[PDB]
């Protein structure tokens, strides 16, 4: 019986900011791959809504208190009812948070220039010449953070040690690893996005590992079921794919 | 305890002779998507193989007596062990032979040229002006004459009438769709194909239904299961997205 | 927490008796292709169930009042948490109760003796000589009941004539058309099941109009997405398709 | 077409008695995690089944001969169709049987009581004060005698030395940690289950390597394969997530 408030934060290709001459408003204010996904969603289930980039611009991690930040924070105070962004389901987030079945695949990879030597996760493990880091207080931080493989755990022993290697976000990341000898772990369909407008950045490796982006809600939602049925509607339709090759579709 | 024999026939972009000055023999013969879907699944399982073309040209389907043609017969018949190619899991083949779980998702639209006022397949059965097709012996002239949706049995008495209206193979049908009035009834991810290199021609509305293209085999075979665990290692790798983005990737 | 109270009704080949030596009791008195689905909805949903025939053996309507009777009644009042039957997604009902996505597609149609020269609900309504009609209180019945078209208000006349042309349930009806120069119009995948047992019987022209069986709870159930999820991973599995070729296969 | 005969044996949280006032039977007798994870897999395939604890109580390995025992035996002599067990997947052991794909990932590491500077495998090789042993006959044991790491070969030697460090399973190895000054090598997430219930005990160190559990079955086995599906299934689903959650919960 109302409107939903709908969190997020900027995020190419995902969440961004419209270009327009004159100045635009509220929702109009964004475009992109979840906007899209949200308009689509809002259709079939029939629902009105409110967006709002989450204020620490965080994904969202937990402290030594066990208290989280980011827009998974926002879901657990009901200051929102869905996040709709690039929200990586992980099983630790299971425990506080609610998702939808995935809308899109992807595994952290590396993202680093091209022409060297390093071909693997253990490549970077082993030295300490060129450093690396991966966005803070998001599930790639985390994924290392809590890892008890070994090369992993050693990796984030030097991430977490070097001051400046974990960064604010993507496009800082991304700057880090253009400017300085620097290696971002990072999700593959990002890094996809990146190397295909930047022919001096290539991904290192495959996937260090598996899972999907989903639509984030508060424990027990009722919205989390229906947003599952209506994203199995958009892939029997095929409509996902076709967004995705619109906001991800050259390098010699 | 051998090599496997793999049917397939040429359709662009899934099986496609390859371009060289220098004559090429045996399995050499052969690029395009399910080439190197091929080769990804020998990998995996560690299976040798040799690529045949079906003798016929088709896909399959049953004539009245209930005796198979195409690459459905030829499994059937155990004259080979794999189907590697776009072959559409349905319910009836089913019946006859088993397939892997689905490595792409289609569905069943229309292929025109833009500009015109049709927009379904509703207005495509209301009028005789416009022929429309399928091609002949696959599986969708057998959704078409199977069908016990109104609209469905009426276009299928149109099709099946017209002594010309159902097609060889796709590229007979693509020239048809070019040279006269007539629009293709056609899968979805060939479409796809085809509309980003021609500009004049267009999908006409949504997809009529949903399904999936498998690895086909005889009945009862051990491969299909193997086959399966392959195709889902591969998604796990994100390999067979990749493998799209590189077959299938402009018009203003 | 509890176990859900499941109506349903007694449907060949959805829902039998199962045979035995013994007084059966309890679920374990049934089988058929519903009985199987619900089987399956149970272990993916988690949840323990009693099923329960509905007392008046109606699937549902309803009268000048408006007020419903069978098992949609059950689900309105709340007697029961799930229908599992094959139970007619219409736009009537859907006002009443709520429906999962469908597990089943099928049409209206004509089940009749072979040899005839009748071909379709139009050669039925022509003519005057060979009897017809449909289960009361069901889906087919309000169908004509409610229909604008000429061919089948015209139909409507003549089962809400005669006194007896509209049958208790397919049984009494598929027994008309074997015992008096009678037609049953009837759901196709039923004609399908018996036409494939009684040689003597066929269906008689094509499928009249197209819709689904679904789940049925009652509305504001928090059962009934999850159990959409639940047919929608059937389904993908082909789960549904095996599920039909165990208790459908002259 | 027959019940399929699986292996097992007694281990907390996996395989465990379920509590009752009257003496129970069959595959009544048992609950736990492995028995949830079986009982998924016997609706998925669509099988029935037989419980049946392996005689010896072992997981499995070989003697000089090169013969083995245990559950891995029972699958090679062709007596279970399937082990359902937190069986370990090992290079030695996929010689003689089959695996699917992993249900659960773990490692070596090492329970204690809290409280000392005893922080990892270095520190309790580099002393002798700390007793120290693995199950007999078990993954873990074997991992010790074939490795050619100097600390873990160092470790062996004192295993292989004391005729008391190999005890005969968990039960007796938490026991001898809880009564005396022994340190147990045994598998992560057990040692996960039994630190959030024993508050005076602690894992120490991290893990000494990495690998999975598996459901066993005899070579060339027709179910294995379907057998690795049904776990890939489950876990896409969250249900391998949902299952520790219900069993694993100081
Ligand atoms: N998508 C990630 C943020 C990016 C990353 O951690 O690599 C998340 O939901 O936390
Ligand atoms: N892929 C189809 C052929 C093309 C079509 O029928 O549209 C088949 O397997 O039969
Ligand atoms: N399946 C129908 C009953 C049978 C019929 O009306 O033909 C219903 O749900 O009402
Ligand atoms: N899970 C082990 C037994 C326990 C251990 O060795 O620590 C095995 O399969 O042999
Ligand atoms: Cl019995
Ligand atoms: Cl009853
Ligand atoms: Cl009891
Ligand atoms: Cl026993
Ligand atoms: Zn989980
Ligand atoms: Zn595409
Ligand atoms: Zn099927
Ligand atoms: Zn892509
Ligand atoms: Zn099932
Ligand atoms: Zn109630
Ligand atoms: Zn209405
Ligand atoms: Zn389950
Ligand atoms: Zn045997
Ligand atoms: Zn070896």
């Amino acid at each position: 019986n109302r409107s939903l408030i709908v969190t997020t934060l900027l995020e190419e290709p995902f969440v961004m900011f419209r270009k327009s001459d004159r100045t635009l408003y509220g929702n109009d204010r964004f475009e992109g791959y979840c906007i899209d996904l949200l308009k689509e969603l809002a259709h079939i289930l029939g629902f009105s809504y409110e967006i709002r980039l989450v204020e620490d611009g965080k994904y969202g991690a937990q402290d030594d208190k066990g208290q989280w930040n980011g827009m998974v924070k926002e879901l657990i105070d009901h200051k929102a009812d869905l996040a709709v962004a690039p929200l990586t389901i992980t099983h630790v987030r299971e425990k506080a948070i609610d998702f939808s079945k995935p809308f899109m695949t992807l595994g952290v990879s590396i993202l680093y220039r091209k022409g060297t030597p390093i071909d693997s996760a253990d490549d970077l493990a082993k030295q300490t010449k060129i450093e690396y880091g991966a966005v803070k207080d998001g599930a790639t931080m985390t994924f290392f953070k809590k890892s008890k493989i070994s090369t992993f755990e050693k990796m984030w022993a030097f991430m977490s040690s070097k001051p400046s290697a974990l960064v604010k976000n993507n496009e800082e990341g991304i700057q880090r690893t253009l400017t300085a000898d620097y290696a971002l772990l990072m999700e593959s369909t990002t890094i996809e996005y990146i190397t295909q407008r930047n022919c001096n950045l290539t991904q290192i490796g495959g996937l260090i590992d598996s899972k999907g982006y989903g639509i984030g809600t508060p424990m027990g939602s009722p919205y989390r079921d229906k947003i599952t049925i209506a994203i199995l509607q958009l892939q029997e339709e095929d409509k996902l794919h076709i967004m995705k090759e619109k906001w991800w579709r050259g390098c010699p």
